[PDB]
């Protein structure tokens, strides 16, 4: 009979084996307790399905033509006002509700934006493996902050998605004050104390942070880089 098709977002759609008199294919899906149905002018599982929850909320599942993306939307009972929207593609998902956007990356790490206001500002949290970074959102950038002593480390995520990192230390003494330089080409923050490099912090494409010390000469790296697994270890890097 029908053919089962796996979809992004851990969903499945059943597509009719052959088309109706208008050339169209029937689509059926079950998401949790909810039955969805629709018709499509393609035979591969793409198209639009609709249903209605027990509380009368309208639901729409939209599957892109090449099956690369799903959009699951919930509306109020007249179907006009959007309540929630979840888009999944490329192994990542974005879930939006009033005042909130949750981005889940393919590796399970998350960006959580909450309390979002009409100027694009809000609270921000990055959920990594082993720890969480907290800060703020503006329409220009996300800023995540770690404080240790008189040092403040700030990880910035541009609106466009570019990562940069900065460090500021209010320490008065030049013998102990930390400064840092950011190398966008290697996503690396190099920390200096008393005119010698002390540590490289690498912000990897796998959404991890590693730390590696320099030799006492301040010019050569020593040992090997260690992946941060808890917030305590970021703080230790800032001492």
């Amino acid at each position: 009979n029908s053919v089962s098709v796996d979809l992004p977002g851990s969903m499945k759609v059943l597509v009719s084996k052959s088309s109706n008199a208008d050339g169209k294919y029937d689509l059926i899906a079950t998401v949790d307790a909810l039955e969805l149905s629709g018709t499509s002018d393609k035979n591969n599982g793409s198209g639009v399905l609709e249903g209605v929850k027990a509380d009368a909320s309208k639901v729409k599942l939209t599957i892109s033509d090449d099956l690369g993306q799903t959009t699951l939307e919930v509306f109020k009972s007249d179907g006009s006002t959007l309540v929630s929207k979840k888009v999944t593609s490329g192994g990542s998902s974005t879930e939006e509700k009033g005042g909130e956007k949750i981005i889940t990356r393919a590796d399970g790490t998350r960006l959580e934006y909450t309390g979002i206001k009409s100027d694009g500002s809000g609270k921000a949290k990055e959920v990594l493996k082993g720890y969480v970074l907290e800060g703020t959102l503006t329409a220009e950038k996300t800023t995540l902050v770690v404080k240790e002593g008189t040092v403040t480390l700030s990880k910035n995520i541009s609106k466009s998605g570019e990562v940069s990192v900065e460090l500021n230390d209010t320490d008065s003494s030049a013998a102990t004050k930390k400064t840092a330089a950011w190398n966008s080409g290697t996503s690396t923050l190099t920390i200096t104390v008393n005119s010698k490099k002390t540590k490289d912090l690498v912000f990897t494409s796998s959404n991890t942070i590693t730390v590696q010390q320099y030799d006492s000469n301040g010019t050569s790296l020593e040992g090997s880089a260690v992946e941060i697994t808890k917030l305590d270890e970021i703080k230790n890097a800032l001492k």
